[PDB]
């Protein structure tokens, strides 16, 4: 087959896509896509995905987008373990929950840092302090809705066992991480959690898996930084600019 | 069965799963929960849904939360009509892809202007003109994403026939509506959509469903607003508190 991956490592959704593919071993062809230069505005990248946005999938003629749904079509066309995408009612649910909690909650909260830290200075923009201060007591809120009321005392979000919940989780959660946040400072259910999932998933791919986004603030200084394109400025614009 | 369906139809999603459910009826107990009020809060209903969030679908022992969770456990477990939520592949991802945007893009921006317009004021805040500006100029934005990325040509957001996509979506689109804003005015393409989705569900559903909010700005007004408990300002507060 060789569907097509177009994705940025540096992009949390991105990584927990390339995390499931690769750890149940899928044929892909992964497909760079420089977010931080702009090459997911690009004319050509938009005759694939009109939303200019990564990581988005080209199965066939068939180009979807959202992890959630690429991460599951590619569970169910490639079969993949039950206990990733269960196939209980009950189970199932509990992840649909997640992902619709995840989306609300962790996604759009967790990768702030990012930009208050190496993308918004980029191009010459200062995030406002108190959006920063906001975002990060913003942060604990969800850590412990997470630690709390999904983790509980079970071992994952989803349930007994690791679950694209858990997938997704760790990786949004691990960009403020590399950035210098220890998120799992005091919380040893979270720490444990996330090393659980680790384990499991495997050091050589969570240790490449993420690289990229460890080295990104070296890079920064260093200003070994593209200089984003016009296209890429305005989207950079736009994202701080819904910074709460 | 009798699984009870605790929500409060002046919130969007409550709507949404409310109207899958009676449409293709289903045994429901509705249990309501005054949200203005505070009742999700109340140290009752916390023993139901840890979080306090509107709507949660208590079946059995089971709590699940979520529109998108709960309405998918539904037409699972109630065998709904597949056009709903599709069993193909390539069909059931474009409503994952959908349900994955619409949180994103749509979930959180169509529904500040309640905030601006009658919840803040209830608890005597008042929202920063650019913030209402910012959020339309991030309405249409979004409308037009949804307008043309996802409705195209064809009838319907997630592909040819009604769906969860198309349910959520226009339950969320019809908040700022409700309230005076006539989003389909300038979008011939989305008001048909809407009128074309409404035709199918019917009037008499979509004329109940809706009710609350299209009432809404008038107990405003009259101020048949209840007070919100303590435990409500707070949550209030916060909402208000991320709007970008
Ligand atoms: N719900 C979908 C949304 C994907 C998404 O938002 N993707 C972001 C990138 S991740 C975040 C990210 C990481 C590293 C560098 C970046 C430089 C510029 C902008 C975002 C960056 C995107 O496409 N953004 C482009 C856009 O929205 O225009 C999903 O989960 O995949
Ligand atoms: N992804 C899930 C989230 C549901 C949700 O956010 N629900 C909101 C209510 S909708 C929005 C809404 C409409 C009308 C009056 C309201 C008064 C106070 C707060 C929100 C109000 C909620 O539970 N909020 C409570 C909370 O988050 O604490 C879904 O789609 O169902």
């Amino acid at each position: 087959m060789g569907l097509e991956l177009f994705l940025d490592l540096v992009s949390q959704p991105s990584r927990a896509v390339y995390i499931f593919a690769k750890k149940n071993g899928i044929p892909l062809e992964l497909r760079t896509v420089d977010l931080v230069k702009g090459q997911h505005k690009s004319k050509e990248f938009l005759q694939i995905n009109s939303l200019g946005k990564l990581p988005t999938l080209k199965d066939g003629d068939f180009i979807l987008t959202e992890s959630s749904a690429i991460l599951i079509y590619l569970s169910c066309k490639y079969q993949t373990p039950d206990h990733w995408y269960p196939s209980d009612l009950q189970a199932r649910a509990r992840v649909h929950e997640y992902l619709g909690w995840h989306a609300d909650c962790i996604r759009g909260t967790f990768g702030i840092p990012l930009w208050v830290q190496v993308l918004g200075p980029l191009i010459g923009v200062q995030v406002p302090e108190e959006k920063v201060e906001r975002n990060r007591t913003a942060m604990d809120q969800a850590l412990q809705w997470l630690e709390d009321k999904f983790l509980g005392d079970r071992p994952f979000l989803a349930g007994q066992q690791v679950t694209l919940a858990d997938l997704m989780a760790l990786e949004e959660l691990m960009q403020p991480v590399a950035l210098g946040y220890e998120l799992f400072e005091g919380r040893p259910r979270l720490a444990a959690w996330r090393g659980r999932v680790e384990a499991f998933l495997g050091a050589e791919l969570c240790q490449e898996a993420h690289s990229i986004i460890l080295s990104i603030l070296e890079q920064a200084a260093k200003k070994t930084l593209p200089t984003p394109s016009p296209e890429a400025y305005q989207a950079m614009l736009l994202r701080i600019a819904r910074i709460p």
